[PDB]
């Protein structure tokens, strides 16, 4: 198992920039072919994104010519900033296993070692997150089928707070239900996010919990300062890989940068 | 609790570059200017690494006297490139609690909300990892009479492998033996680690395990390829917080970027 | 009094690139927010600009939209590259006061302990700029009015040659109408100026006079080389502060760049 | 007449760089490249700065033998950062006119249309300038000798407060006594400064009076926050030329850029 | 005969970017304007090019456009990625002695002391190169016609293998027919090609042979990797001048870069 | 065979930077590591340079350490900026076929499909190039006794004028005495060159004659201006290669710069 882990590509539409100055598309575009350029190839591609910035179709017809060049099986989640209707209308195709239901838009994957569960945490008509009863009853039919095997989370939203005073308030205002499953279920030991556009990552018991950095802009994680940044310090995915009993996830930068070149000991420390 | 958690500066002697070239002490400079700027301040700086290069006294000077300008308390552990000698005859002036015997350089914190846990992870004449008999003790001491207080570790090599073709075989030999304190004391959670030169993070059991990228050059994770490569990827350290009971980590970019601007509804959806 | 005062902003229509290659959309969009994202914040926005680059309507459709979005009152004047009728149209409602009439767009600012005055020095089918009477006129009547309180002009063309082999033949043809009033009213002291995509200055008696750079490209001050150069140079603004008894201006970059840092003795000269 | 007028070098030591990783001898020899490759040549170069960051001779050193390598005759003058005794041991051979007393550094230069006056507003263990009661009585003899033969003065510390947090408190402190010379002085039209990192200019009454960015780092100007702060934003200076009866200064890049390239109308509007 | 020639632009359609991030459009627009900014202005501009990279013909309109806006007169020929027919309706007013058989397009130029020969190496329905049999023999005439005057052709594709693994299966197929020319014809002394998105040169006999850069992406030379690479690395272009009795060319890079400055003896070795 | 070919290094002492700005150490440094990073390895490394820039012994200190560092057979030869004497005394180690005799340094290399020819144009006291009398006998010794195995010449000054205002008159003065052997020998058939900063190519006869760019600074040609400029363009170096009957030469960017990706035919033209 390697995945290449993405997310809040926030597409315009075409011809247009996120903010009028941010070329969400060209970026992504370019996050693309380097992914399908990768000499180690993942087995598949997530994107717990807010996939588009608006929720207009416009922005999914970008989406989903970008995200249907990659070359691999993709699983696609919502995000605050997607529209669920319109999320399942285009994106379903390139994602098949989402379901015929907006409403309810999740699935289980039962092809590695690890089983990854994907789930929509978005809430219509506000920014906070929201997992519903029927996620949550579904996720526990999921863990118990699932047994000992061990058995990762994705969402957009972060199921606790992280101390960030810009992205807290908007966080998974009912993360509770979620927290109180990974206490139920020992084989629970990966939840990973959106939304936050930062690796921020953290442990509840057996549970590693953090969020992603963006594919184009970030914003800083600030502790008492509630001024909405973003900037476009480097951006990077997490790629994750069944390492023996291991799950491991180690940062990719999807940065343009020098190098590299091999290490020389005579090279390192001259006489 | 704040902590502003760098590794590997890697100082080169005061005409020097790394490899001829890679300005790590101008980098580390750069670093520290930009800590001691920051606006929400840390308590302390933690330094997991291979402070200096090539283990050389005109290396330890350098490292001094930059280290020396950060405008905090430090906590400094040796890696693999460091001389355990000449790293306490340097450094242990701007870390007291190391003691004075250059080979069981250690000590606990006990000021904030989780006990803070340094060792020295090195082992004089290879790159590999090795945890002396009694700092496997002493570690075992420190969770045996601390109780419920939650522990997090730093040491300069990892404790288990990670699938990193040019990193795995030079990581902490004996690591399983730490594994086996996990198994056994509930109250270890964190695991920080330098030698990697990348974010890449596993849980074992309630411990969150991560490695750091460097503060100046990286090394990228390859699974099939051993080619000892580094690269100029972008340099970050990691923030931890103590927000309640958790402890968050974020990546907190030390890069040069562009931004930040203010996130406005009506720029980032037009009518 | 504080005033973020830009010029030359050159909108080009939607998708378009100045000259094919500079994206003056972009570039003043970041801009935008870059000022918009200002801590100490200004009262106004001024831009003595050429507006649009042609003059066409969907141009002025972009700069809409765009200066639409600063979150200030806005001052805005005509240049030799905007079209007055259009200009009027769609940029009137962002600056009421420049009233319904197309060519004689102007008006008189009493709010601050300076009165700032706005007029339109641009002149149908040419790049020079022209001064017309009811101008002249509409000015002595301000500055008679007004007595002892000082006054700023803004205005798009120069008043006289700066020496500028390019710009000066295209600078204010009838400059010396305005040079006559400063003669004439002790209390005019500031005059600002587009047209030049350059920080040049001077002072004529008690009045200080100086152009600023662009938003985006700039434009070489050449003496004895009339080739129409013009280049990517870094672009800035003016700040305008009331500073007790004094008018300052100050430059602020509106590039991306590494820093700030806070300056340290013990870093600035070590031992 | 044309001066290219440089200010705050700052040189350090052979092998040092400023705080450690801004290399202004790099930066600074560049300038010095830059400037001797004008194709416009000016007539000398003024330097009004803090010519070494120390005091220190080796500093001096580096100063002497770069600032040497500049083909133009020089004008030197001192800032806080200077030490008086070695600024003219090292500099006065490349600046006779300084003459031999280390207390008393001025000169007037009288080649050109407006009289040049060069004066040392530094002031021994203290960053606040400070003008000598003989400085300034010898700066109204030159003026009263002078008849209408107009004056610029060239200081290192700007003569009045311009609300500057960080820079006002280390102004010329009896800067006051300035302004009543050019309150009884008619003749004297410019005062050009360093110390302020910045262009930031005002008027009294005849005088044109502004600060110069420096030629590496610069300082921004906050009205509200009194944190020292310094950045990398793009350094330039002031081109000073003799336009008839005006004095013009136009701030000349000195970053490296894209262009220029030549306006051409078609491309500038296709149709 | 100064001539600037260019190949491989790749032109996209109206807002649209190669592979969705590389910006053919506005990189093309800037070399343009590059070209006709030139000091030591050529006498022609030569494209050898892919011109456009699909064959669409909103994608030839870009072309015609931006090509249009060169300041001199173009020979412009096809390439595998270019459309025959579409490439004659749009471009061959730029070029009109391309003919109006968009099956033979071709010409001679007999200006220089140099005759240039311009010819259609592109095949409809394939990557490879291909010469036709009436190519061939309008070229024998040519070169029988043009006696001992020096000649050199220019032409998509490179006649021989180069040793590249991705490049050479899709170069021109039949070569040999015209290496069979350059044994026929001594005066035939250079060959020039595109395709190759690269600098890589060689000499079969008396004739030079070489393949150029393109505008903006560049395919790097592997010699047993067939994977389909391409980067964006330095751009350039070649200049070819007729030295008395040489035909020299040097590449003239597109980049934009620091300098120049002039060399100076003192500076180069201080003392 | 393989021949990685870079030239004109111009070290500097250990302190120093070329012109002061220019860190060429660093930028060879960077160079080598590079080379020898490469996946196909060259089988030998050409330096036809002005090694060193001021003939200084701690210049060839700091060339020997850092050329050394190469994992390669190295070839060197001298330019006008290197001392015979200390060239040979710091670099003959590196290089023993030179000889021992620093008057005449050269020699013929034999183990590939084309014999390699290195000799030193360089003299003493002036720019320019010259072939001393057993120079070339030695060349036509060569030639004559080689039979039909093709060669290739490395020198540092071209043999002919190549149009270049500043270049031609310290190219290789008698270089017609070369021209005169390559009339003679139809075996002889590449001359590659120093000295030019530049990529410039001709052919004379069977002969491909080139210069190349610099490993760190580059020299524009200029036809009719004759100002001594050096830049920052992108360097590179040329890789020859043997490819059947055929030597070919390719150039390889040493820049940094973004990719590369792969080439989808979807992703290249969407529908
Ligand atoms: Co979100
Ligand atoms: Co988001
Ligand atoms: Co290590
Ligand atoms: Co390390
Ligand atoms: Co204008
Ligand atoms: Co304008
Ligand atoms: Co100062
Ligand atoms: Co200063
Ligand atoms: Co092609
Ligand atoms: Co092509
Ligand atoms: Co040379
Ligand atoms: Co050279």
């Amino acid at each position: 198992m390697l995945l290449a882990h993405i997310s809040d590509t926030h597409f315009r539409s075409r011809g247009e920039k996120l903010y009028g100055f941010i070329d969400v598309n060209a970026a992504n575009a370019d996050v693309v072919s380097q992914l399908n350029a990768l000499r180690e190839r993942p087995d598949a591609v997530v994107v717990s994104g807010d996939i588009v910035n608006c929720g207009r179709p416009e922005e999914y017809q970008v989406a989903r010519q970008i995200l249907g060049s990659l070359n691999y099986p993709l699983y696609l989640i919502p995000g605050n900033h997607d529209d669920k209707a319109l999320f399942l209308e285009y994106l379903q195709p390139l994602c098949p296993q989402l379901g015929s239901d907006a409403n309810n838009m999740r699935c289980a994957v039962d092809d590695f070692a690890t089983r990854l569960l994907f789930i929509d945490s978005s809430r219509a008509g506000t920014s906070k997150g929201w997992l519903t009863d029927e996620t949550i009853s579904w996720l526990e039919a999921q863990l118990f089928e699932g047994g000992d095997k061990p058995a990762t989370i994705f969402m957009h939203h972060p199921p606790l707070p992280l101390g960030n005073a810009q992205m807290d308030p908007i966080a998974c205002e009912n993360g509770h239900r979620l927290l109180a499953l990974v206490e139920r279920f020992p084989s629970l030991t990966r939840i990973f996010c959106g939304h936050n556009h930062s690796l921020t990552m953290t442990q509840y018991r057996q549970a590693l919990i953090s969020t992603l950095p963006g594919t184009v802009h970030q914003v800083p994680y600030c502790h008492e300062d509630t001024d909405p940044y973003y900037d476009l310090s480097p951006a990077s995915c997490l790629m994750h890989r069944q390492v023996g009993e291991q799950w491991v996830s180690y940062q990719h930068s999807l940065a343009h940068y020098a190098g590299p070149w091999l290490y020389d000991e005579n090279i390192s420390c001259p006489t």
